[PDB]
């Protein structure tokens, strides 16, 4: 085709211009309609998204199984965008429900922009993050954090029913990231967990920053790091990068997690 061409280099937007077209010349046509969807997600906007999703199910009622799980998948990915600001989120943290008041407050400081709350709540937070040993394809590390300054400690899961989860990397057991089956897929990685707090179970993990901007960082093909102020608070855009042990890898380059157990908890 040709929007699957400008997809390759790294065009998002001319992607979607080649497909809102050529639903005008196909109307009938779900494969079309679907595609223009899972590239709508990555684009971040949802509320159209959404509307396209309302529509397909109309259409073609038959893929109401797929078209309802994605309904699913924009809403947690709404609730996080607006997480960004105000409370809309299910952080299986702990009992430290002060920590909850910490996360989204950091959020409502960074709005606000009192950057002198964002820098003092930011080392708060890591002050009292859990530091936990992990095991990242079968190699041993002492310690695993996101390099971005907003999540920390936590990872990011979007379940099934459609709820946005931040989950305490401390409170994970096992992790497993699968490859990519999808285009959007890339972005929104299923992945089977065994965490404290839920037990075994599965979803998606958005693979790029929330605030990521340009087109090459909603497609996760590069990571660029924004500075707030002056403070050392640094947030992300683009693919995910973390700090494992002494060394940075990215998100895209894990399969695995394996918590160091202490033989006597477990």
């Amino acid at each position: 085709t040709q929007w699957k061409n400008a997809l390759s280099e790294g065009q998002l937007q001319q992607a979607l211009e080649l497909l809102i077209e050529a639903i005008k010349a196909s109307p009938k046509d779900a494969s079309l309609r679907s595609s223009f969807i899972e590239l709508l997600c990555i684009d971040g906007d949802f509320e159209r998204a959404d509307e396209q999703l309302m529509q397909s199910i109309k259409l073609f009622p038959e893929y109401l199984p797929g078209a309802s799980q994605l309904r699913h998948l924009v809403k947690a990915a709404q609730a996080r965008k607006d997480f960004a600001q105000g409370a809309a989120t299910a952080k299986v943290l702990g009992e430290n429900e002060e920590l909850t008041k910490s996360l989204v407050s950091f959020n409502l400081s960074m709005v606000s922009q009192d950057y002198e709350q964002v820098s003092e709540l930011a080392l708060q937070i890591e002050e009292l993050r859990q530091e936990k040993g992990f095991l990242a394809n079968d190699t041993s590390f002492s310690d695993v954090r996101d390099i971005d300054d907003r999540l920390g400690g936590y990872i990011e899961l979007f379940s099934t029913a459609g709820n946005y989860f931040l989950v305490p990397i401390a409170s994970i057991n096992t992790l497993e990231i699968k490859s990519a089956t999808s285009l959007l897929e890339s972005v929104w990685r299923p992945v089977e967990f065994d965490i404290d707090g839920l037990g075994e179970g599965e979803g998606h993990m958005p693979m790029t920053y929330v605030d990521s901007e340009s087109d090459a960082q909603k497609l996760g093909r590069e990571t660029d790091w924004k500075q707030i102020a002056d403070k050392e608070v640094y947030l992300g855009l683009g693919l995910k990068c973390w700090l494992v042990g002494e060394m940075a890898l990215p998100i895209s380059d894990l399969q695995n997690l394996q918590v160091i157990k202490e033989l006597a908890l477990e």
